[PDB]
Order: C-alpha cells, then sequence, then structure tokens
C-alpha cells in the first residue's frame, strides 16, 4: 500500500486542470529525504472530487498496483495523503507536462524521429506490464508524461513516462465510457468488466494516432450516440497524415482482441521501421 503523506507537509499551488473526478494541482511537499536532508519537492497533486469519495478506493487501486513495480518509464508517486475529507494521490511533478498538450504546443518541429523514440518507449512501458500481467485501462497522450525535451544539440531523445490510469473503467458511468472512445476498445463498450489485458493494446495504438496527430483527438466530432455507431460498424481511425505508424495503428485496433499484437511484437514492428 501507498505510503501515507501528512496534510500539513503539502502545499497546494496552480490548478493543472482536471481529470476524470479529479482536480489537478501543482505543489510542494516538505519531507526529510536521504541522509535527513530536509527538502521542499515539487509535486503534483491529484485529489479526488469530495462528491465523488465513492471512487477513492479504485482512484487508488491500479496506481497502487503499478508503483510496486518500479520502472525506469512508470510514473513515480510517493505516496497519498487521506487525512481529514481528502483523496491525494502525490506524484513526481514532471517540468514539461503531458503528452497531449505538447504534442499540439511542438507541431510544427515534432518529427518522424521523435515520434518512434517516443512510441518505443510507451511500448517498452507496456511490455513490462504485460510481462508483469498488470493492466493499465487508460492508456492516451494525456496519461504520457514528458519528462525532457529532445535535444538534438547533444544527441539525447525525448524521455517519458506512463502515468497513473485514475479511475477504472470498471467502475465508470457508461457515459464517461462513450465518451472515451476510441480509446476504450469494443470489447469494453460492450461490457467493461472484459477489461484484459489486450485492452492496453488497442488504446495503445489510439495512442499512436495521438502521437501522429499534433494534438487532434481521434473521433472528437462524433458525439457519444456516432461513437457507439461507429464501433457497430467497425470502422477504424483514419490514416495520420503523417502515415508511418499507420499499420501500427490498425494491428493494435484489431476488433478482435485475440489477434492484438503482444508488445514484444509492436517493438520488433517499431524497431523495423528506423
Amino acid at each position: 500500500v501507498f505510503h501515507k503523506i501528512r496534510n500539513e507537509d503539502l502545499i497546494f499551488n496552480e490548478s493543472l486542470g482536471q481529470g476524470t473526478f479529479t482536480k489537478i494541482f501543482k505543489g510542494v511537499r516538505r519531507e526529510v529525504g536521504d541522509y535527513g536532508q530536509l527538502h521542499e519537492t515539487e509535486v503534483l497533486l491529484k485529489v479526488l472530487d469530495k462528491a465523488h469519495r465513492n471512487y477513492s478506493e479504485s482512484f487508488f487501486e491500479a496506481a497502487s498496483m503499478m508503483s510496486k513495480l518500479s520502472h525506469k518509464h512508470l510514473v513515480l508517486n510517493y505516496g497519498v495523503c487521506v487525512c481529514g475529507d481528502e483523496n491525494i494521490l502525490v506524484q513526481e511533478f514532471v517540468k514539461f507536462g503531458s503528452l497531449d498538450t505538447y504534442l499540439k504546443k511542438n507541431k510544427n518541429c515534432i518529427n518522424i524521429l521523435w515520434k518512434l523514440e517516443v512510441a518505443k518507449q510507451l511500448a517498452a512501458a507496456m511490455h513490462f506490464l504485460e510481462e508483469n500481467t498488470l493492466i493499465h485501462g487508460n492508456v492516451c497522450a494525456k496519461n504520457i508524461l514528458l519528462i525532457r525535451e529532445e535535444d538534438r544539440k547533444t544527441g539525447n531523445p525525448p524521455f517519458i513516462k506512463l502515468s497513473d490510469p485514475g479511475i477504472s473503467i470498471t467502475v465508470l458511468p457508461k457515459d464517461i465510457l462513450q465518451e472515451r472512445i476510441p480509446w476504450v476498445p469494443p470489447e469494453c463498450i460492450e461490457n467493461p468488466k472484459n477489461l484484459n489485458l489486450a485492452t492496453d493494446k488497442w488504446s495503445f495504438g489510439t495512442t499512436l494516432w495521438e502521437i501522429c496527430s499534433g494534438g487532434d483527438k481521434p473521433l472528437s466530432a462524433l458525439d457519444s450516440q456516432r461513437k457507439l455507431q461507429f464501433y457497430e460498424d467497425r470502422h477504424q481511425l483514419p490514416a495520420p497524415k503523417a502515415a508511418e505508424l499507420a499499420n501500427l495503428i490498425n494491428n493494435c485496433m484489431d476488433y478482435e482482441p485475440d489477434h492484438r499484437p503482444s508488445f514484444r511484437a509492436i517493438i520488433r514492428d517499431l524497431n523495423s521501421l528506423f
């Protein structure tokens, strides 16, 4: 289980937006670190809405399970603050924010090599999860954090981490799941209890589509009724203008979950493109 952090050691600063039944803030944690040195550490504070306290177990659960598995491409959770009426997840603060925003902001200069590197790193994270039979359940660009930017001057590629999934689609309202088409795969719209490792392969494809589409969100022009019919008609996403990953996107977003390729095979596919 997560380490418990006192409310007194957390300072809330600026809002950084909202998630599903959550509000997100930049903050600071006062802590004693290694060698007993005192630190004033920048943190990301994810706060469950008071009205939705009933989702608290799910809010913390998969995050907790992920945090038991240390990996260079998985987000660092420091712990939780559950003092008083608060349900707060305390995370590392990532300077450059999440990928959905970054892609839009730096659209004019993100190229195939950058995308490929980011795709490979995400696949590495997902393979690690697959090997540990741990379902993520919400792979998307919003849940990818940019730890560091590319530096051509020095040879450094960008570096990302996969963030926590938030509250599970197994407990969310049907209308939220529908809004999340096409990240939520067809079998989970049919029955949320179908959440499986194969789920993450589909969402990974949707996420590659984002990475190639400059901040665009697939099917955003479709209301929830039309998103449902999109799956009923067995449509695929349009190929991004930069189509280098289109085949992979389609191979991952397979309406047959058993046919979706392993992350090992996906990684081998990615390596062949360079």
